């Protein structure tokens, strides 16, 4: 149908309709007169599975014939979505695929709608880390994910009354056609115990074993003939655990816990056990398997020549004391060599400067649970602050500030400092982020070692990012330049050539106003609510937290309503007003600000007077296949985080890249995203950094803002009296107390510029033209946003790989 | 090579290469570098399966076009064992994968052996029900096996220091490839809650659910391409359950818990609550299942024409209660028109008298766990007293004999008498058993309906206890006979000609000869023990019970010993003395005795004197598998228990089969052996039923016979003092006092006859022409008991439908 999809030729359609009804009988054991559609969905999976299974086969004979030095991405998240769309286009398949399910009576865009998301993440951090392993592959580098197959993933979220409610997300329980078990690759992982010290070494004895088993997933690059692995442990108890017997037998379930659910939280920590045996579950079978790869080519000199260890933040930071541990106790290196060994292997990304973010876990924890680790930490720590001290001498309090162990009620290590401390390389996300973190929280260290700070701007792939889900922009793009900018982003800055072109604006306008139909439709169908596809698209998508301030778009909405109530026969450019997230079970001013956004949208979507001039959606479950649908139907992304919290955003990037406009603070990557585009290109409003902490100096005092701006005044009287909530008046006083005297993100600080920009937002829509022309310069200068750039980055500068275009024989 | 084994033609050959191939690359994603044996394992039980796919797809179909009545065999326990031999057997495919294997440089047999047993029960029980569904398929009879998928089935048996430990059989760890989940199948059980009682019946309300998911399995019958299915149960939680958040996701494992592990008990029952909630998990979702199958074709009128359900001994009763429930609560029939549907669609087998093995449940439980089930047991109560009171006025003590509900200390219902009521036939498992059945337990109720009360004796399937496991006897009995036995085994019988045949005497005594050096060479290698394979093989094998008597032949192989201590250069038969069986974990009597056995092997193995005239040999995890392996190898079949004890017995039938001669009591189907070979081709000793009960009546009193039988006093003696415990001279203590003071099952009163009916087995065994000749009458005698006649009867005779030996199209 479209030329991005790639050929349907009689010949490869003729196969895949064979053995999509091979599978069909042979696999699923289903006829066509009994067969439903997640049957039909299971058939073209396995289909299209088989065609990864020989490049998977011959891409790691590859990596063990040319033995390249190899990369181990360790994550706790890997938020992966569907899979089934995304093989299909990066093996070529899409409209051969298309075609062979038509003429079997099917529709193949219903059959993908059967599959589950691969929930394995809470948000940016996982989403990256799948992003990632795309670009990896696409690279053509020999790279490893590894995380844990958590059996739940993040929940389903269900709205009632207008209150989130948590569903267990269930997703393998059709099966998952993607993953195989390696039973034969699993290893034991320790826990508890006591430290023996012989006259030959320490040694970790009666310890509780665990089995970690693993399932890999093929990641297919771009068209290269590359599959990479993703490989995830999964929990298992031996079989003489605990061996009255029925007891024992049911309580193996206590060991199996560890990978039964994914903690559900977004920039928070909690010091639980179960999350910290998670950790160092992933980190332990990791390393063995690492090892054992790297002695099947005991010289540990080429060990960082032939490995590089990449730790997303500091979940799997436990890497670094293992690895000593590996090293010293079992392969009797001497510790200065084995410290060499690690650091150079070792890498650690920064993604959050939130205090409450930062694992700090107390040492009673990690002493019972980790002892030989906890003593591996102390060392480490007494070794470091003598290069402190002897850097900085007499310098007490810099000692206090660098310690791995935080002093107090409760003793502490700080995972972040120990992470400096072992690494080669760290790095931010984006520039003002690794700016911040030279300045403010990691700048004694940036002091002792400055050759360690870098700076990698986060991106997105562009295959699930713009070809998967916005095939018509896709189409019309290359349509005009090619299709060679899908592995070479920058190239979409020839469209700035075509700025002035009748045809290419009216194209980019059509295929927004289709994506709109679309998304209006699915909408009522889904969630009988209907929405006027002539509307402005206003939408803000992301977990729902105080820094990301979906308050300060609910203040914004609320002053809307009053002023079409205040004027009501006045023109207004049409909105609706999406937003959409998911807050963490336990964070109660989160689950508050959900309520809020859907009393709002009870009174104003029932108002007979605002008509269709304004209408508020709360948009639920949002995960990644629900992005997929938004992200190209949106016409303004809302980026609002308070300055200097947002360490980059990602969404902000997906929305560039789909004909949206921006509106938003010099938070994180925005910054960047204006600098390529141009700042009259971009809505920016509000305090930079230097405002924030301005005010920090004096204090903030919200009451001056209520006190001077009535339009603030009256929202906060109306959310205080009931408005929003007739039956239960102090419903909100929660919130209204949070904004008046302790809010940390200054909402009202940011109302007035962000109300203004607003408004000049709409002033830009009234003109369609203009506004699709500065659409195109957005686009056009999304290139820099692509992870294959971010990925080649860190290649070369942190790795000391080279990145490589070329194709394996298909 | 052999016959029986079928076809190897090239086609089929090449077909099933090509097929391994694929599944080794496709299915399993490996090379031939990398593959290990069990991947190999894997490839071929693949390449088997889609042979069975087109078979069981037709077959489904086909009933659903003629709507035969259906029969659901209901039982807690499938003893299925491997699949792959049974598999090939009944598709004629042993040969082809036997040379398709060797073309491609790989020994079948070796791979036949990484198959795990699927061990879903604990013996005899379970073992009758996987016989049973192989001869329904094979006799083309519409039937459905139903019960759980036990995620851990019988426990692994390790022997350390002469003691059982227990470990879980984690069966599922490499995957069941044999199996289809079919989660859109699933269905809702309810557990706990209240009744209401409204105008409109009453409504079983508040309740727990748990998800009852089906896995199903094919049945293969022989050489008719018939394809029935095997449907397990898994429990599983739904996912709004207890829905902090974590602990909720973690809490699921209650709900699941129902599925998770096989009760080890053989013949005692334990009143625990999660056994309970087994019982009525298969019950619940099967007749749901059941019902909407009927449905698929309200007129319950017809429902006993197109269904029975047979109740495998009490453990699905509840079945009853259900049945009732559903009719009357939920399709509003009266009840008087629903407990005729239900006596006419229910029949009963009972499997066991001895008092401890019966289900009695404490009413409390079912009040708190089935609130319903109770209320409809006491209305059937009332209603059936009733009736027993107008047959037998002023039989009060009648009354409270019969009654459902046993009065006491704990009030409790009696499944059995349930069961009785509730069905149209109740069948025992041997002549004498069900002779048994109506002379005591069950006599008041075989005076009120005598009628209901039938005999079913037991079988065992020609296929694997023959065809499969002793190929070289199956092979020269059709050498004489031709095939057709395997499927009518009464042909057998043609072999009495052939009783003088010199070559016929010389071929089974070879075949014999071939089977024990197989054995012993198995013995060595995967146990480092060596035997003389020119013994004596007796065997028992069974499970560890006081009623088996493993005990008596304890007391035996001690004389032997004294014997050849007190006399070392005389002349003696030698033999290999083979015990095996798993004690259940709790039953401290079973676990004594295992100690007993490996402490007199460590005596006599070792003792330079008796040389390799004797040898004892404990035979560690004695299941499905292992039996496969020794029955064949076997010359003397144990078959000792107590006169009125073993029910049937089913391990007697598979040694008469295979070329052994037993020396038994007159127990359960001993009885109909001996009959129909002839009393003078058994080794028969020991007090009758009738004995039993006479010496009973005047009192058992064991120290007469330790007064009387110097030999006997001698062991008890050794026992007593040390000499098998040298280390620990008490050891034996408990089993010497019980045999003493406290022996329900008489091991003194058989000792006497016993050793001298084992001197007469020596005797003719120094005869081997004439020890063949009685071994060629026993063979040739087996035919009835087949299970294809006892299922046979149970379709003519209970069920109402006729057999089939007619093909299905290929
Ligand atoms: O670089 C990718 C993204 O990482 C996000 C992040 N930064 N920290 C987390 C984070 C922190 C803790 C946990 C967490 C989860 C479960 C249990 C404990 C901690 C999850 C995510 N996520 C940042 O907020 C984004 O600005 C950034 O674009
Ligand atoms: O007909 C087939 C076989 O059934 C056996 C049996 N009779 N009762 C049981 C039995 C009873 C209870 C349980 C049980 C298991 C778990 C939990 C509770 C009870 C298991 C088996 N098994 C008899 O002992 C055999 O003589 C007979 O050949
Ligand atoms: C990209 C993405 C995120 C991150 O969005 P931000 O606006 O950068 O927080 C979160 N969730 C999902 C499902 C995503 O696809
Ligand atoms: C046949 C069989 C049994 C039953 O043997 P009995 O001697 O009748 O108790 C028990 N276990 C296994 C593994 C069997 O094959």
């Amino acid at each position: 149908q479209i030329s991005v999809r790639g050929l349907a030729g009689v010949e490869n359609v003729t196969e895949l309709k064979k053995n999509f009804n091979r599978h069909l009988h042979f696999t699923l054991v289903k006829d066509r007169n009994v067969a439903t559609p997640r049957d039909y969905y299971f058939a073209l999976a396995h289909t299209v599975r088989d065609h990864l299974v020989g490049r998977w086969i011959r891409t790691q004979q590859h990596y063990y014939e040319k033995d390249p030095k190899r990369i181990y991405y360790l994550s706790l998240e890997f938020y992966m979505g569907r899979t089934l769309q995304n093989t299909m286009v990066n093996l070529a398949l899409e409209n051969a695929c298309d075609e062979a399910t038509y003429q079997l009576g099917l529709d193949m865009e219903e059959l993908e709608e059967i599959e589950e998301d691969a929930g394995l993440g809470n948000g940016g951090l996982g989403r990256l880390a799948a992003c990632f392993l795309d670009s990896m592959a696409t690279l053509g580098l020999a790279a490893y994910g590894y995380g844990i197959r958590y059996e739940f993933g993040i929940f389903n979220q269900k709205i009632c009354g207008g209150w989130q409610m948590e569903e267990a997300d269930d997703w393998l329980r059709y099966g998952n056609p993607w993953e195989k078990a390696r039973p034969e690759f699993t290893l034991p992982v320790h826990f508890y115990g006591r430290v023996e010290h012989t006259s030959q070494g320490a040694k970790w004895v009666d310890t509780q074993v665990v089995l970690a088993m693993p399932y890999d997933t093929p990641v297919p690059g771009y068209r290269n003939n590359v599959v990479n692995t993703m490989r995830l442990w999964s929990a298992k108890a031996p079989n003489d655990f605990n061996l009255g017997y029925i007891q024992a037998v049911l309580d193996r379930n206590l060991a199996e816990n560890i990978s039964r659910v994914l903690y559900p939280n977004d920039n928070f920590f909690e010091g639980k056990e179960l999350r910290l045996k998670q950790e160092y579950f992933v980190v332990a079978a990791t390393l063995q398997d690492i090892i054992r790869r790297f002695k099947s080519s005991t010289n540990f000199d080429a060990f960082p020549d032939k490995v590089a260890i990449q730790l997303n933040d500091t979940h799997p930071s436990l890497a670094i004391p293992e690895l000593m541990r590996v090293l010293v106790d079992l392969e009797r290196l001497d510790w200065d060599k084995a410290w060499e060994v690690t650091v150079k292997t070792c890498a650690y990304t920064n993604h959050t400067v939130l205090p409450e973010a930062l694992e700090r876990w107390p040492v009673h924890l990690l002493e019972t649970l980790l002892p030989r680790h906890l003593q591996i930490i102390y060392e480490i720590n007494q070794r470091f602050l003598n290069r402190v001290a002897a850097a900085f001498p007499g310098d007490v309090d810099r000692l206090r500030r660098m310690s791995l162990v935080e002093e107090g009620a409760v003793k502490r290590i700080n995972m972040a400092h120990l992470c400096i401390a072992g690494s080669h390389a760290v790095n931010g996300v984006a520039r003002i982020h690794s700016e911040i973190l030279k300045k403010t929280i990691f700048k004694d260290f940036y002091e002792l070692e400055p050759h360690k700070f870098q700076n990698k701007t986060n991106g997105i792939t562009p295959r699930r990012w713009l070809v998967l889900c916005n095939p018509g922009l896709a189409e019309i793009i290359a349509e005009r330049i090619g299709e060679e900018y899908i592995s070479d982003l920058d190239q979409l800055r020839k469209l700035l050539s075509y700025v002035d072109d009748e045809a290419f604006i009216r194209d980019v306008a059509k295929v927004k106003q289709e994506n709109k139909l679309k998304f209006a439709a699915y909408l009522e169908r889904e969630y009988k609510v209907h929405i006027n596809p002539n509307s402005l698209f206003d939408v803000q998508v992301k977990r729902i937290h105080e820094y990301k301030r979906q308050l300060l778009n609910c203040l914004h909405v609320i002053t809307l309503y009053n002023r079409i109530k205040k004027e009501p026969n006045k023109f207004v450019v049409p909105r609706t007003v999406m937003i959409g997230g998911k807050a963490a079970p336990g964070y109660h001013m989160a689950k508050m600000i959900i309520k809020l956004i859907t009393a709002i949208g009870d009174v104003v979507n029932h108002d007979p007077v605002v008509g269709d001039r304004l209408r508020v959606i709360f948009l639920e479950n949002y995960r990644v296949s629900l992005a997929e649908k938004v992200i190209p139907a949106a016409d303004l992304s809302e980026q609002i985080s308070t300055a200097g919290t947002e360490a980059s955003g990602t969404g902000n990037m997906k929305f560039m890249l789909n004909g949206a406009l921006t509106i938003g603070t010099m938070d994180g990557a925005n910054v960047e995203m204006a600098e390529e585009a141009g700042e009259e290109n971009f809505f920016i409003f509000g305090m930079r950094v230097e405002d924030v902490d301005r005010l920090d100096q004096r204090g903030y005092n919200a009451q001056e803002y209520y006190d001077r701006i009535p339009e603030l005044r009256q929202i906060i009287e109306q959310l205080s009296s009931g408005f929003f909530s007739p039956k239960q008046p102090d419903l909100f006083k929660d919130i209204v107390n949070m904004l008046m005297h302790h809010d940390r993100f200054k909402v009202f600080a940011d109302y007035e510029e962000y109300v203004k920009c607003q408004e000049r937002v709409s002033a830009l829509y009234k003109n369609p033209r203009e506004w699709t022309r500065m659409v195109i310069r957005n686009i056009a200068t999304s290139g820099k946003f692509s992870s294959d750039r971010t990925i080649a980055q860190y290649a070369r500068e942190i790795w000391g790989v080279e990145p490589s275009r070329q194709r394996l024989p298909a």
